[PDB]
């Protein structure tokens, strides 16, 4: 199997909101892997719901196993059941 | 930053040789995630030590770098040899 | 933060069944790090739970984080709601 | 087998330069693991070199083997060849 391991700072561009069945959760759109800097190639992204605690400029790390599926002639990248943790930075 | 960690098994379907600087070695082609379904799955390629053979379960982990056409590669990965065994019922 | 990735059989060794109430649960015991061959160190192993579906045999990767629990003069290692998932073998 | 990544910023007390016969580097120490609030238990860390362009305040992921070893009555936990990455922040 495959695990996957992103380190990322949560910001408006890669965060969302969704009203959910209990409240308000948080999603964040994080990099599945790795690219050269001006490079021409595409990198799959993936998602994953936040910890109510976390907030927008924090440093986050999400784990775990993930998951290609279709919506219409759409591929989603999601994570299952990943861990999430908050990144200490002064 | 992106690690990824893939657990698989050197077989002859996803296992080729390739002439390297010193020798004949080994390149593994596994998994980045999984599907449900029409979805095509990326694969990564990393070389594997010269002890490892066809039939072995290895544990592949790094940083993953597509290149420019692109490939999935390794950059410079751990890569270590699972112990297994049959089960004894 | 920190992420433990552990990839292990499941044997006699390893593996318990643990009668609860709501019935039974399979407990995977793994190794955190490593050792030296005639080493003197105690390896801190970590606990987690199997699916239901998981038997001997099998081979595992359990992932995630690990807290550092007391418990008289008994440590634990337990894993916190890990992604476990059976790695295919032919 | 066994993979730890963590991910850590570089201060004052977690890095320390070391003379070694390539010259001086940094080595950082980062936690293997958690604790619980209220428990009396210690926790191991590991130890990597790092690169030479990554500076104090820097975010940096480390991963890799883990490996205790002894001498004397001391306990060193030591990175493996480990990758190590800057963190954009």
């Amino acid at each position: 199997g495959t695990i996957i391991t992103v380190t990322a700072q949560a910001n408006e561009k890669n965060t969302r909101t969704v009203s959910t069945a209990k409240g308000d959760k948080k999603i964040i759109s994080v990099p599945l892997f790795e690219k050269e800097k001006g490079s021409n190639v595409k990198v799959a992204y993936g998602s994953a719901f936040l910890p109510d605690f976390i907030q927008l400029g924090d440093t986050v790390t999400v784990s775990g196993r993930v998951q290609a599926k279709e919506s219409g002639e759409y591929v989603n990248y999601n994570f299952v059941f990943p861990t999430v943790e908050k990144v200490f930075i002064t």
